[PDB]
C-alpha cells in the first residue's frame, strides 16, 4: 500500500515572476524582486581574495548604485537600473527603478524547526528546480544547490499570501545548505563567510515522526500501537538523552489523534519502542523513523483538510 | 553527510497558467487550456449512476456545447465559451473560442517507465502542489491526489518547452494512482471506469538503482563497491527472477560511470548483493534499494550537468 504522501511544494508560479540576476564585480547570484525592492545575498559585493573574512560594511560603503547590474530574464523582461542600496544584516536590500508588476501577496516571517517550507531553486535569474524541505533542529536543510544557487528563496504560503522565509546562502561540510531569514539573520549560529564552521548535531523532529505514525494508522498500518502509553513530560525527559526534539502537541496533531483514535501518548510510547528497533518489521515501506513529513502534511494530503 | 538528492520537480508557472475548471452537469474536474483547446477527462460527462460502466460514446453524443461550463480562476480570469466538442480516447477535446495568451511552447509525449515527470496537483482548476513522481513499471504512480483531482497534468520540460505526458484519473486499491496520455490511451492496461481491476505486479526499477549507487559513490560511500561484475545479460536473467526491470544502459549512466570510475558491471553486481541483505550498513541513509532517483537526476543534482 503507498501511503499517499509525497514532498509536496507549493506551485512555484507566484515566486518564478519574482526573481531576478544581480551581478556586483565578479559574483553573480539570483535576487527577489517585491514592489521596488530587490534582496539579495549581501557576498555578491565579495571579491574572491575576501571571501574567507570579508569586511562587509567597508565593502558596502565601496558600493556606488553602478556598483550592480539586475536583469529578469524569463517571462516578462527588464533590466532593473538600481537607485539605492543597503544591507541588512546578511542581506542586501536594493532599491530600483521599476515596481515588479506581479508582486505577489507577501510577508516575511522565520521558519521554525521540523517545519516544512518550499524551495525555488534558481541559477543565473532563471529558475529550474523546486523542491521542499523541512528545517533541521541545528537550522540546515537537506537541499539540492550547487554554485550559482545562492539567493534562491524558500516560502510558505497561506491562501494567496507568500511567506518568505529563507535566501539561500551556503553549504555545510555535511552537504547540508543553510541561508538567511528576511530580517537578514542567518538561520542558526552560521556567518556568511567562507571558512569552516562548527555545525551543531541533528536530531529526530519528533512531532514530524507522530505525523508520520498517524499517516501509517490513517492506512491501515498500526500493528506498532499498543495499549502502553508515555507521557509528553516523560517523553521529552526520554527525548534529550537519545537525540530527538521535545514534543510539543498542537491542533494539527490533536486532528489526527480524533481521526484515528490513536492518542499521541501511545505514539511516543511507540517512538521509543521503535528507536531500540523495527524488529524487521516496516512502517509504511520504510525500517527506520520519519521525520521529513509535518502533521499538516498528513493533515492535508491523507485527510484532506488544509 | 547528505547526499544532495532532494525530490526536484521543474518550476510549474508555466503551467498553472493553463489550468481551467470543467464542470459537466453532476462533475467538475481540472483541464488544460493551450491554444484553442481544452483537454479533460471524459469521465467529467458521466452521471454518477454510470460511473462503473459509462457508455462513453453515448455519453458524447448526448452532450451539446451547452454541456460544458470551463472557467480559468487564478491568474487572468475568464469563462470559456466551448464552441466544439470531441473525444480522443479516455480524454475530451473541447475548442474554446478564446485561445491561452500564455499558451506556452509544448509538445505531447508518452513516459516510460522508471523515467521522472512532475505533476501539478489540481482542484476546482486552482494548483494546489507540486511533487514529481516515476512511472512504475506496473504503469502506476505513487502520487498524491484526492477527489477532485482529475485532470491533474504531469510534464517534463525540455528547455523552455514543456512535453505534456499524465492527465490524471483514477486512484487504484494500492493507493497507488494513473492516468491517460494525450494520445487519449490509458497508461498500462487501466480503464477509467469505477471498477476494480487487476493490477499488476510492481518492480524495482534497476537503472534507477544504478543511479542511486552512483549517487553514493559521487557522496564517498562506496564500501559496496568490489572487483567482481556481473555482465548486463546475466543481469537480466537475475532480474526477471527476482522482480527487478531488465538494465538497458544510457548515455547518463555512462556519465556516472566516467566520472567515479565504477563500472557499471560492478554495481548490477552489488545489487545482487545488496538485494539479499545489507548486513546491517546503510546507503546514503537508507538501509534498502532506492530506485526513484534517476540517471539524469543525480548528474544534474549532483554533477551540475543537463
Ligand atoms: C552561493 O551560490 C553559494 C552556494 C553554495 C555553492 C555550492 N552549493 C551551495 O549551496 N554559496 C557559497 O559559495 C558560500 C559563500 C560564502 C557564504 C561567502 N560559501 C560556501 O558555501 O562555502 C562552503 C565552504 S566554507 C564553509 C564550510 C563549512 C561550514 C560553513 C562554511
Ligand atoms: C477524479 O478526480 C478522481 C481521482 C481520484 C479520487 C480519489 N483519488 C483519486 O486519484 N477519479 C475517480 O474518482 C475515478 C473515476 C473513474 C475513472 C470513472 N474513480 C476511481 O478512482 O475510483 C477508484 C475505485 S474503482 C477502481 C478500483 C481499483 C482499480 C481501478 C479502479
Amino acid at each position: 500500500h503507498h501511503s499517499g504522501l509525497v514532498k509536496m511544494s507549493h506551485p512555484s508560479g507566484d515566486v518564478e515572476a519574482c526573481m531576478v540576476q544581480v551581478t556586483c564585480g565578479s559574483m553573480t547570484l539570483n535576487g527577489l524582486w517585491l514592489d521596488n525592492t530587490v534582496w539579495c545575498p549581501r557576498h555578491v559585493m565579495c571579491p574572491a581574495d575576501q571571501l574567507s573574512d570579508p569586511n562587509y560594511d567597508a565593502l558596502l560603503i565601496s558600493m556606488t548604485n553602478h556598483s550592480f547590474s539586475v536583469q529578469k530574464h524569463i517571462g516578462a523582461p527588464a533590466n532593473l537600473r538600481v537607485v539605492g542600496h543597503a544591507m541588512q544584516g546578511t542581506l542586501l536590500k536594493l532599491t530600483v527603478d521599476v515596481a515588479n508588476p506581479s508582486t505577489p501577496a507577501y510577508t516575511f516571517t522565520t521558519v521554525k524547526p521540523g517545519a516544512a517550507f518550499s524551495v525555488l531553486a534558481c541559477y543565473n535569474g532563471r529558475p529550474t528546480g523546486t523542491f521542499t524541505v523541512v528545517m533541521r533542529p541545528n537550522y540546515t536543510i537537506k537541499g539540492s544547490f550547487l554554485c550559482g544557487s545562492c539567493g534562491s528563496v524558500g516560502y510558505t504560503k497561506e491562501g494567496s499570501v507568500i511567506n518568505f522565509c529563507y535566501m539561500h546562502q551556503m553549504e555545510l561540510a555535511n552537504g547540508t545548505h543553510t541561508g538567511s531569514a528576511f530580517d537578514g539573520t542567518m538561520y542558526g549560529a552560521f556567518m556568511d563567510k567562507q571558512v569552516h564552521q562548527v555545525q551543531l548535531t541533528d536530531k529526530y523532529c519528533s512531532v514530524n515522526v507522530v505525523a508520520w505514525l498517524y499517516a501509517a494508522i490513517l492506512n491501515g498500518c498500526a500493528w506498532f500501537v499498543k495499549p502502553n502509553r508515555t507521557s509528553v513530560v516523560s517523553f521529552n525527559e526520554w527525548a534529550l538523552a537519545n537525540q530527538f526534539t521535545e514534543f510539543v502537541g498542537t491542533q494539527s496533531v490533536d486532528m489526527l489523534a480524533v481521526k484515528t483514535g490513536v492518542a499521541i501518548e501511545q505514539l511516543l510510547y511507540a517512538i521509543q519502542q521503535l528507536y531500540t528497533g523495527f524488529q524487521g518489521k516496516q512502517i509504511l515501506g520504510s525500517t527506520m523513523l520519519e521525520d521529513e513529513f509535518t502533521p499538516e502534511d498528513v493533515n492535508m494530503q491523507i485527510m484532506g483538510v488544509v
